This record gives structure tokens, C-alpha cells and sequence, in this order.
């Protein structure tokens, strides 16, 4: 017909199968979400982006999926992260009472996947999906992750932790979901402290990264939002205390 070709990779192959299997396994190992009808949430997920131009997806498109995947997690044991998902998921795996976004149903469903649809048809596009900088920044994956990260940050309370990679050029990057969505959606009425865990890395060059200019910038941001800021250098990543 008039198919749109994009500069980014297509939908992950076996995407419906993978999403349904992930939902099954999650409801298995997370009994607090056993009330979930997985076929219905997959229907909501696919209805979010099917038969819609991939560059005009909005948060409301994902609203039905957000309701079937509502998950009130203990708000005082939320672990945010940025650019160190390996170590963050290791921590939540060895200290199984704390949650990352990927430990919730929707994050576990969509983690490491790619998906988009077509405007003229109702089939999932497996050939290409929009590139964020070359095609369009608001696509099914972008809108989904922004929406879910906003709702996950808004649900946090008491002391909220964030894991950060100290080996990055920008330990705190404004152009990340944590910097562009999560820090701005922590509720001052529920959160009193954001605690950064700056994980150390780089064979040599291990000083006090809590004095890094990006950490001071994050501190001023969270302070202007009337939330206390906490920062702790982590020199070697011993989850073997845990």
C-alpha cells in the first residue's frame, strides 16, 4: 500500500507470544498480581499502538493497559536506576523485597523489547519501527516507558533510592528517563529523601563521586523540588553482604 519505513529495528519477533509468556511467569512468581487476566492485558497493550501512526502515540493510548497493570508496590522500598541495569537487577534479585520498574508487571512485560504498529493496517510492524532521533521521539516504546516511569516515580514514598554508574561521562544525565521523568515526578508529599548510590568503576580514577558536578546538579534539582538529597559512594559492589 503506502507502507512507512523507519530507520530503527522492527518489532521483536514473537512479540505477542513473548508478552503473554512473560505475563504468565510474572503472575506466577509474583502472587500479588495473580488477579491479572493476561490475555486482557495483552489486548490492552496491543490496542495501545495497533492501527495508529507510530509517531503520534500519546500517554492516553496506554491508559487502559495502565489500569489492568495497576500495581501498588510498597512505596518505601523502590529502587530507581540509570545506566546500570545489570547491578540494579542483581541487587533486587539478591534483596528480593525491593523493586525496580522492571520488577513490576508492565516493566517486566516490556523490558528489552521493541514494538510498533502501522497506520493503515491492524498488523504489528516487524520490518521497522521509528528511530528516536532520526524519525520521531514519541513512539510506542518511548511513550510507554515515559508513562510507566512517571507512574512508578509518583508511587514512591519515604526514602527512595537511585543507583548510578560512576563511570559514565554524565553520572547524572538530564537526557535519561531518570533525569527527564523520574526526578520530576517524585512526590514531595510522600518522599522525604532521594538517596543516590554512585557505583564505582574504571580501573583507576575512584575519588568522591558525590562531589561530581552532575551529582551537585541532581542535588540542586531535588532540593528545588523540596526533597532532601542523599548520596553514598559505593566502591566495590558487594551484594554479598546481601
Amino acid at each position: 500500500r503506502w507502507r512507512q519505513q523507519w530507520s530503527g529495528p522492527g518489532t521483536t519477533k514473537r512479540f505477542p507470544e513473548t508478552v503473554l509468556a512473560r505475563c504468565v511467569k510474572y503472575t506466577e512468581i509474583h502472587p500479588e498480581m495473580r488477579h491479572v487476566d493476561c490475555q486482557s492485558v495483552w489486548d490492552a497493550f496491543k490496542g495501545a499502538f495497533i492501527s495508529k501512526h507510530p509517531c503520534d502515540i500519546t500517554e492516553e493510548d496506554y491508559q487502559p493497559l495502565m489500569k489492568l497493570g495497576t500495581q501498588t508496590v510498597p512505596c518505601n522500598k523502590i529502587l530507581l536506576w540509570s545506566r546500570i541495569k545489570d547491578l540494579a537487577h542483581q541487587f533486587t534479585q539478591v534483596q528480593r523485597d525491593m523493586f525496580t520498574l522492571e520488577d513490576t508487571l508492565l516493566g517486566y512485560l516490556a523490558d528489552d523489547l521493541t514494538w510498533c504498529g502501522e497506520f493503515a493496517t491492524s498488523k504489528i510492524n516487524y520490518q521497522s519501527c521509528p528511530d528516536w532521533r532520526k524519525d520521531c521521539s514519541n513512539n510506542p516504546v518511548s511513550v510507554f516507558w515515559k508513562t510507566v516511569s512517571r507512574r512508578f516515580a509518583e508511587a514512591a514514598c519515604d526514602v527512595v533510592h537511585v543507583m548510578l554508574d560512576g563511570s559514565r561521562s554524565k553520572i547524572f544525565d538530564k537526557d535519561s528517563t531518570f533525569g527527564s521523568v523520574e526526578v520530576h515526578n517524585l512526590q514531595p508529599e510522600k518522599v522525604q529523601t532521594l538517596e543516590a548510590w554512585v557505583i564505582h568503576g574504571g580501573r583507576e580514577d575512584s575519588r568522591d563521586l558525590c562531589q561530581d558536578p552532575t551529582i551537585k546538579e541532581l542535588e540542586s534539582i531535588i532540593s528545588k523540588r523540596n526533597i532532601q538529597f542523599s548520596c553514598k559512594n559505593i566502591y566495590r559492589p558487594d551484594k554479598f553482604l546481601q
